[PDB]
């Protein structure tokens, strides 16, 4: 009878998360605008009403969170704020103020991304995100209460963004969002921790 | 030719070693929150700003400074997070977004990190997230600097000068000397390279 609460569920990759999730686990959806709940993780009070509302699951997935694309000599900090706020401290507070939703041996997952390991023109900002989601898991996972794992899953760009995406990821091979969701059913059903999940 | 560095955080442990090498081979501004030639609180904006007027045209920025909370994973709330994320994370990288405009041609940035991100200890998990993401802004940076200018990061090991302090939480750690992760900033201002990360492990 198990439960997964699943943030970002409309996405691209959310979306192709929840197909398979869904076939071996009861999905809880969450997302800003849509899902079972709605939840502004830029907004803390947000996120702890989340919880509230759902109670106890044994996995929390996170499939969301935004970057500034910005070119570097025109990065401000203030524009730099917005990826801090959701992309990188949006989930970071998930797993900050979810440990307590989590059942004995239940699990968090995490979304990065190549542009850490592979930079492009415009990305510095979702790097820097990607880069702190995956060392704060890595982290994380010493220190886990009752069992519990916490993973990332860092995707190539999409087969299904490629076409808005390619100017921006030229000479890169995307990989599907089925490939992508799979590391994600690795990561929730299997019983590894602190791992970063290169699906490249 | 005539090298000049911005060096903040240089009354620190590490900070000071640094200053010791570099002193040697080019005239160091020293930069501090309450210390050096310029003062500068890197968890405010106009701050940094105010700085960089006061420092004019450097040929390297070195950041041994940003601080970090040191919490227990479940005492770590979103608001303890918050103030390494100003500190260490969103200081030091504003010392960037700030800054281009007052490198040299050619010149260059240097970060700080840290073991905690790839050898993590209980307590380090927002200063493993701290470094991991400095690396990470870093190496992405680097592929769109202008002018030529370099940025590279530093990543200690535990010092030994600190290790009478930092023991009891790096329990069969081996530190190094702060003088050879100070090399490694030298390497970083004086070498060539960049989008690396120097571990002094």
């Amino acid at each position: 009878a198990m439960k997964i609460l699943l943030i970002g569920a409309s996405g691209t990759l959310g979306s192709a998360v929840k197909e398979r999730l869904e076939k071996k686990a009861e999905v809880i959806t969450a997302g800003r605008h849509s899902g079972d709940v709605t939840v502004d993780i830029t907004n803390i009070d947000s996120i702890k009403k989340m919880y509230e509302q759902v109670g106890k699951v044994d996995a929390i997935v996170s499939a969301t969170g935004s970057a500034t694309f910005s070119p570097l000599t025109e990065l401000t900090p203030e524009k730099n704020a917005v990826t801090i706020s959701s992309k990188l401290g949006g989930q970071i507070n998930l797993v900050l103020l979810g440990i307590d939703s989590l059942n004995d041996k239940g699990s968090f997952t995490l979304t990065t991304g190549i542009m850490m390991e592979d930079p492009i023109v415009q990305g510095a900002s979702a790097a820097m995100a990607n880069g702190a989601v995956t060392a704060f898991a890595k982290s994380a996972a010493i220190e886990m209460p009752r069992g519990i794992r916490i993973n990332t899953v860092s995707p190539n760009v999409l087969e299904e963004s490629w076409d808005k995406l390619e100017p921006f990821f030229e000479g890169f091979l995307p990989v599907p969002a089925a490939k992508v969701a799979r590391a994600f059913e690795k990561s929730v059903f299997g019983a590894q921790t602190g791992e970063s999940y290169q699906v490249y």
